């Protein structure tokens, strides 16, 4: 009970990221963290409530898959403790430093990211904000989901947005349903080893047409030794009717059916 860190027993160094709902930082506590911090010296209503969910929704999460939460602290300033990724994003691995793996290694990726997003929806979450970006590779061989600011119980980052969401529909588009998809735009990155309309340069139009149906990612691009099964699978994700895309229980075990029978 009570993962309220005693006071002052933190201690930030480097800046690692940011955004608008706080920077992170690589402190110290019991070892190497990671610390999500609020630095505006006064916090402001709305904001603790930022806090408050977020903190409330990673306590409940104790899976080998998604990124440990340690504990959180409110005096100094308002602060949330995790572990600290030994590794890099699966973004960082795919699109920036172009790393190879093989078949296996990505079939794998796949695997555990869908094992820990099958874990989130048991618990009945919704993550709202799956990108290769918060999937970070531990140790270069585990899959650690993150950031779970805009994570529920029931942002330029529109390359993973189901249509539905995009479309801003009604006030509740977001969906098991709609991870689905953002998980389906990884498949296709891992598959690919690119990013979606990488030949389009205007977000307005991606957004637009993404959601009005007129574009939609290239599938005539998925490596030689994809098998037939994932491709599959992945446009099954995609759908871009939200109803019809698979459940992460049925994804998961697609994933590890079409994983046996490979071979070498």
């Amino acid at each position: 009970d009570d993962w309220e860190i005693p006071d002052g027993q933190i201690t930030v160094g480097q800046r690692i990221g940011s955004g608008s709902f706080g920077t992170v930082y690589k402190g110290k506590w019991h070892g190497d963290v990671a610390v999500k911090m609020l630095n505006v010296t006064a916090p402001t209503p709305q904001q603790l409530q930022a806090f408050k969910n977020e903190v409330g929704v990673l306590r409940k999460t104790r899976h080998v898959n998604i990124l440990l939460f340690m504990g959180y602290s409110t005096k100094p300033q308002l602060a949330i403790v995790t572990q600290w990724c030994e590794g890099s994003s699966l973004y960082h691995h795919l699109h920036i430093i172009e790393t190879k793996f093989e078949m296996i290694k990505l079939i794998d990726i796949a695997r555990q990211t869908a094992q820990g997003m099958d874990y989130l929806h048991a618990k009945s979450i919704i993550h709202r904000d799956l990108k290769s970006n918060n999937i970070f590779l531990h140790e270069d061989l585990t899959v650690k989901i993150g950031d779970f600011g805009l994570a529920t119980v029931k942002s330029g980052s529109i390359l993973w947005m189901a249509p539905e969401v995009i479309r801003m529909q009604d006030k509740n588009p977001y969906s098991f349903q709609s991870d689905v998809y953002a998980f389906g735009i990884v498949l296709y990155e891992l598959m690919t080893g690119q990013l979606p309309y990488s030949n389009i340069n205007n977000r307005d139009q991606i957004i637009f047409m993404v959601g009005r149906g007129y574009l939609s990612p290239d599938l005539s691009k998925v490596r030689s030794n994809c098998p037939k099964a994932m491709k599959r699978l992945m446009a099954e994700c995609l759908k871009k009717k939200r109803d019809e895309r698979p459940l992460f229980p049925q994804i998961l075990a697609s994933i590890e059916l079409l994983a046996r029978s490979l071979p070498k």
